[PDB]
């Protein structure tokens, strides 16, 4: 493997340029504020929505995304995928200067076709493993989340530095960003959304609605699966030093035998099946046919989905958790703001 | 429900008295380090380990537990709950004063009787909902963690108000202090701790080991599943938002339509059914025969399994990846030192 970390990237590349930010959203955000503070050049580029005005609001040369486009030397496509396509055809590519570098965040519209390597040109992906708040928070206290970074095109010879000079500038560099083909890194990415996400949120809520029904106070019950913070605190502490680790380092002897009694033996082979069909479904098209159904409304079908969870009861017991107990929180006013 | 926050608890039931922390452990040292920065007399307790020795670098005054218990108004019993039985007989029982209160930090030795009531006494649970390590960090930031209550002997008729304040003292009544009775505590914690903590690293390992199989790249796979700190980082941003909303908020329209093909759909009932079967062991006295089992020889069976799990490909992994991408930590050098704070905090 290829792992890079701030020893083997430079802002040195970015020196005399200027970055277009394409977007202004959880991840567009977040590069155009890091980017800023790292002394980089950087514009926005949007479409008439909100996201225009915040851009403005926090201090941004906001344009259309033709106009960004045609002043940079770098541009990063951090809108949604499905969007790719048409800002791709009608706004990036007719505007890309000779030897500029194209980066997308997520390998999918690579796969589909929707984005395409251009002649004179450079097109790569930098892939954060992580959101937008984390990054600029990491960023801030002098951190990082990793990445995964392909060259696609290479016109210049200069793609790869360039890529890992934006890597180190919003902090990736600092955990460390590693060569991962656009191709897995699509799969592996929408895996995680398809399989472990809803399976780890599914998995919380049966813990739930168990004790629920077999008489367990309910705020307590909330609170044992997660709203005490005590498993996102395992999970994240283990992300250091490993989950069996947590246990046995932080676990009473009560509760780390209670742990190795069902260990390795809680799920069944359902789970592992069903992880295998939701790889079928990603590397054979049919997500990406369904994502292209979904999005033909403005997502209307994903709005109701939003809004039935929020109907569901742990998020009904979620509310009534979050009023009774103070959960440790940071300001997040202005975070985005200019250090 | 009872929730009592600061507004709801005070100090004033310490003044005059002094706190012996029984154990110096993963509660012992957060308890001892919360109650000496919040101004409480605190003494520790400890048999001749490698713990009583910790009490002593980290600055307390240290003895055996009979003398410890001797001299205090309020005991804290913060050791293995196995170990409750013998020490609460030989120790604490015949040590304890007219008036003193003893307080667990869970159930299980009140449900087997290996803890009871003393005539003249006070008997209560404080049972905090995280380990110790975020109970120190949040207690140094001016936060908490939740906590469940319960009075069980009251000989004084101020048990509450005493339990309270060692909450409020702790950091606890931050969140939100809850009354619990020590039975169903007892039931939904080793729940916690046996069905729904090994059925997430359990599906977290279960999607490691299909991605490799799958050929992906093992660190990428170590990496999704767990090791970049983003599901850690979803489950913690869930405990403020909710789990749902923190999709519906940080993830892309992709991510969304992604995760909502599959959520409420992905465990077939044989989850649930087995989630019941954990009950009904913990309910029923099975896992409490089988842990007085386990306790054998000093946990030999234990120490067995920990070492056992180190070598599991998911933990090969991690060390291959811990090794080769830096992580945010922050310092824990002193971290259980008195925090003496400037004028700014
Ligand atoms: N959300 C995350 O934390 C991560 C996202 N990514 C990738 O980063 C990219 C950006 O995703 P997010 O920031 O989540 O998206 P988002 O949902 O936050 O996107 C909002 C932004 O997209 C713009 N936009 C929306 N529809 C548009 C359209 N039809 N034409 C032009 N602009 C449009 C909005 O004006 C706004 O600036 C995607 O390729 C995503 O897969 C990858 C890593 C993590
Ligand atoms: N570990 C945690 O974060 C939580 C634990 N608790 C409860 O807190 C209590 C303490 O558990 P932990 O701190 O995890 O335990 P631990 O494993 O850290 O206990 C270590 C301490 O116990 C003492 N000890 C061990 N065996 C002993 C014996 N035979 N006689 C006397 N002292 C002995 C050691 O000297 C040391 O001071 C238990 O009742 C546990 O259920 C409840 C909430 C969370
Ligand atoms: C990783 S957590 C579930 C261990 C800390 C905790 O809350 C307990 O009840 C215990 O250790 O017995
Ligand atoms: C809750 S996380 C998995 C969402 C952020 C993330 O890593 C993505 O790949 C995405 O949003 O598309
Ligand atoms: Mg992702
Ligand atoms: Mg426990
Ligand atoms: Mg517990
Ligand atoms: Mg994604």
């Amino acid at each position: 493997d290829l792992i890079y970390q701030d020893e083997h990237a430079s802002l040195q590349p970015l020196e005399g340029r200027t970055v277009a930010v394409i977007g202004y959203g959880i991840q567009g955000r977040a590069f155009a504020a890091n980017l800023r503070d790292s002394g980089v050049a950087v514009r926005v580029g949007n479409i008439d929505d909100r996201y225009f005005e915040l851009a403005r609001a926090e201090g941004h040369r906001v344009t259309n995304i033709a106009e960004a486009v045609a002043h940079a030397d770098i541009v990063l496509l951090l809108i949604p995928d499905e969007a790719h396509g048409a800002v791709f055809d009608v706004d990036i590519a007719p505007n890309l200067r000779d030897g500029a570098l194209l980066c997308v965040a997520h390998g999918h519209s690579l796969v589909q076709g929707d984005v395409r390597p251009l002649p004179g040109r450079d097109l790569a992906m930098l892939a954060p493993r992580m959101y937008g708040d984390p990054i600029r928070r990491y960023y801030l206290a002098g951190q990082g989340a990793p990445a995964y970074f392909d060259i696609v095109a290479d016109h210049t010879g200069r793609a790869r530095d360039r890529v890992l000079a934006i890597a180190r500038a919003v902090g990736f560099t600092r955990a460390g960003v590693m060569a991962l083909g656009y191709r897995q890194e699509t799969f592996l990415d929408l895996f995680q959304e398809q399989f472990l996400a809803p399976a780890l949120v599914d998995l919380v809520e049966t813990g739930f609605q168990v004790l629920v029904e077999r008489g367990f106070n309910p705020k307590a019950a909330l609170l044992e699966v997660y709203g005490s913070g005590e498993m996102g605190k395992m999970m994240l502490d283990g992300a250091d030093i490993g989950l069996d680790e947590v246990v046995a380092l932080q676990g009473s002897p009560t509760c780390q035998v209670g742990y190795h009694r069902w260990r390795g033996r809680t799920l069944p082979t359902a789970v592992r099946e069903l992880a295998a069909r939701v790889l079928d479904q990603i590397e054979g098209g049919d997500f990406s046919a369904y994502l292209k159904e979904q999005a033909s409304n403005d997502y209307a079908s994903l709005d109701d989905a939003r809004r039935a969870a929020l109907k569901r009861p742990l998020n009904v017991a979620h509310a009534q958790v979050r009023a009774a107990f103070r959960f440790p929180t940071e300001a997040a006013g202005g975070l985005y703001q200019a250090a």
